[PDB]
Parts: structure tokens; C-alpha cells; sequence
């Protein structure tokens, strides 16, 4: 019965990642065989675009433990900003809830892409590759209920970042 993970990386972490390879990484680490790619919009490459078409319909999105976030892929980007169920944990690879443990200090989601998961190139820490305080990109504070919430943080800011299962 067909469903695709959203976890959180083990560690919050500033604007300079090579999320990709964190997200595989973490992945094995945790036993877990699949294909994970960062819940990121960057170079040439649009956050919309990371699960592949066959599986943007009709697999719902869960967290680790299986329970629902969204209903599929397609419709985190309608234009609500990714309207999700805040009561409902986010977990971490080896884990520990995002949302409740005091070792991810800010609640706010890495994203760099508009409300249709669109990349904005002057609003992803220059595809993710600098902690320059001077240098912003865009997170969702998670209390807002939404995962593109449009808000402004410094790339020196160390935040959360998602890994998704982009292909079952």
C-alpha cells in the first residue's frame, strides 16, 4: 500500500549544505534503502519537480511512522502554502520529533521556492552554498501549519531541512 516519507535531517543546519547527499546519507545510516532527495528548490531545479510525475497523485505523503501529512505530492502546491496538520509529529531520521525536541531551537523548514514550488534563485542561499549573515532564503515557520509559509531568514540561520522519497 503505496506512500511516500517526509523526514527531517538529524541536525538543524545553516545555508551552506549539500542537502542531497545528507538525506542519502542519513538514509542508509537509518537502515532505510530508499531514495531520499532534500525537500529543497535549488539550481535549476524546482521543488516541485523532485518527486517523479508517476508518484505525484496518488501516494500520500507520511511521516516515519506512517501517519498522513498531505494527500499526495501535487497538492502542497496549490497555493495555500502546503497546509498540513500541526498535531501530527515530524520525525527525524534517528527519530526525535522536530516539532517538540529542544534540539532544533527554530521550528522554521529550509525551502527557497514560491507557493507552487517554484525555485526563487535571490531567496535560496545562492543554491545553498553560503552562511553569509547579509544572504537570505526562504523557510516556513512550522506554527504557522504551513511548509512554503514566504518568510525571510538569514543563511547563517541554522534550520530545518526535509528529505522526501521521490520515487515508491
Amino acid at each position: 500500500r503505496p506512500v511516500l516519507h517526509l523526514v527531517a535531517l538529524n541536525t538543524p543546519v545553516a545555508g551552506d549544505i549539500r542537502a542531497d547527499f545528507q538525506c542519502f546519507q542519513q538514509a542508509r545510516a537509518a537502515g532505510l534503502l530508499s531514495t531520499f532527495r532534500a525537500f529543497l528548490s535549488s539550481h535549476l531545479q524546482d521543488l516541485s519537480t523532485v518527486v517523479r510525475k508517476a508518484e505525484r497523485f496518488g501516494l500520500p505523503i507520511v511521516n516515519l511512522k506512517g501517519q498522513v501529512l498531505f494527500n499526495n505530492w501535487d497538492s502542497i502546491f496549490s497555493g495555500d502554502g502546503g497546509q498540513f496538520n500541526t498535531h501530527i509529529p515530524i520525525y527525524s531520521f534517528d527519530g526525535r520529533d522536530v516539532m517538540t525536541d529542544p534540539s532544533w531551537p527554530q521550528k522554521v523548514v529550509w525551502h527557497g521556492s514560491n507557493p507552487h514550488g517554484v525555485r526563487l534563485v535571490d531567496k535560496y542561499c545562492e543554491a545553498w552554498r553560503t552562511t553569509d549573515m547579509a544572504v537570505t532564503g526562504f523557510a516556513s515557520p512550522l506554527s504557522t501549519g504551513k511548509i512554503l509559509d514566504q518568510k525571510a531568514y538569514s543563511c547563517a540561520n541554522r534550520l530545518i531541512v526535509l528529505c522526501i522519497e521521490n520515487s515508491f
